[PDB]
């Protein structure tokens, strides 16, 4: 019993996580094998990239991992991230792999400052494309993933905080997410939606675990509720995202169609005062994976 | 910039869990130099413990680090937690402590199943000694705990779910928190409330985030505001709440008695339909220290 925000447990990153130094700009890198991944940003002092790479050399970046000094010996540019080809391969590079997430997919931060992990959270990539992350200074470089049995997908390489104060990054590729860019412009999140599916999901959850005020004998057709959804400015509902919700569906044998009524109910009146796994909020930073994952 | 439910990074935890079993109970057992330490229920199959123990030999208890036996060479109880002791001293063993934590205070949790880490997230000590975790049948055992510099203090160790859905446990020590018992009962969770110095706390951090619409010229009496506390079922606001509460005031330029006129008209009326820190109800399971923490 029980639905929080949960993350991967965050080991196999932290044995990742190095210091890069170039300049007086300290932020984080990411150590797998013999290469050292940051955010090229770390090199300025706009901007051309190209130029400024060109005119600095392996000794002009200093990378700590814990207390070793790791030497680079090599250093080259991938989008917007920087590959620091190091002279040791990393001894706890976990399995892993470099995957890009979807809009309404979730993934855990490590939050890192100067090398040294400080938190791990759970965030979504917003329709937006921003994250709505917590970072400070210095956390440039901290990375977002899932982990599946013993394998590391990396999704995300954190970048800027925007003007609202949500943040923006990269894929482990070096390409960002959404319409940012890592020079300095009046760049802005976009307009955002709310992630039905993942509504529909949390709304799984609660019936899981004991929360039934918002059922109601009624089914919806996919098309009416879609339309509720557009006047709510939430995202449409699709038949794959039905399917996707099957199994929950079956579990508590509320019918997808079912929810998708008590969804429009409580978008249409509210919650008259009462709460939902304890929030007030209809809640969408949760996927139908993460769901089954904690709940079953 | 940003607020989230954060835990510590969990590696250092993650290599102490390691899989109990006796008879055809499985739980999770913490693996310290060379002891394990467990729910002492793993023995049942009323009961009588010093009973059960005195009928069980070491080679009924198998223990497993990822795939090697850890082979037992003594077993003995204290209070609720077995302690076995084993052949082999924990070769990642961290800096740790044994601590136990007052109601209002915080903790990560590392969900565990037959010794595989699952997820981590954060947890308050409820007022009435339960905390509002995520645990499936599998999870007892399962630890809570806060790292500082290198230093995991230990505060809680996984047992049960209350009728509500809340759970139980002890501190590493094996004494309950709370008025619980490790046997089969009516027992439920007696009345809680809200930890007043943790939402002070909160709309701190909310200020310090850019949200201000709850904020007024007015300020309160310590007096006055107990008044509306203990009307509302929050804890008392004492003096050296206050002081804690210091050096967030100091940054924010909101005195503490100030916040607290905006916390008795958030009590008497509501929101309006706004939200502090994405959250449409006061958030009491952030400690002034987690605030200081992510916020700075």
């Amino acid at each position: 019993s029980g639905f929080r925000k949960m993350a991967f447990p965050s080991g196999k990153v932290e044995g990742c996580m190095v210091q890069v130094t170039c300049g007086t700009t300290t932020l984080n890198g990411l150590w797998l094998d013999d290469v050292v991944y940051c955010p090229r940003h770390v090199i300025c002092t706009n901007p051309n990239y190209e130029d400024l790479l060109i005119r600095k050399s392996n000794h002009n970046f200093l990378v700590q991992a814990g207390n070793v000094q790791l030497r680079v010996i090599g250093h080259s540019m991938q989008n917007c991230v920087l590959k620091l080809k190091v002279d040791t391969a990393n001894p706890k590079t976990p399995k892993y792999k470099f995957v890009r997430i979807q809009p309404g997919q979730t993934f855990s931060v490590l939050a890192c400052y100067n090398g040294s992990p400080s938190g791990v959270y759970q965030c979504a990539m917003r329709p937006n494309f921003t994250i709505k992350g917590s970072f400070l200074n210095g956390s440039c470089g901290s990375v977002g993933f899932n982990i599946d049995y013993d394998c590391v997908s990396f999704c995300y390489m954190h970048h800027m905080e925007l003007p609202t104060g949500v943040h923006a990054g990269t894929d482990l590729e070096g390409n960002f997410y959404g319409p940012f860019v890592d020079r300095q412009t009046a760049q802005a999140a976009g307009t955002d939606t709310t992630i039905t599916v993942n509504v529909l999901a949390w709304l799984y959850a609660a019936v899981i675990n004991g929360d039934r005020w918002f059922l109601n004998r009624f089914t919806t057709t996919l098309n009416d509720f879609n339309l509720v959804a557009m006047k709510y400015n939430y995202e449409p509902l699709t038949q794959d995202h039905v399917d996707i919700l099957g199994p929950l569906s079956a579990q508590t044998g509320i019918a997808v169609l079912d929810m998708c009524a008590s969804l429009k109910e409580l978008l249409q009146n509210g919650m008259n005062g009462r709460t939902i796994l304890g929030s007030a909020l209809l809640e969408d930073e949760f996927t139908p994976f993460d769901v089954v994952r904690q709940c079953s």
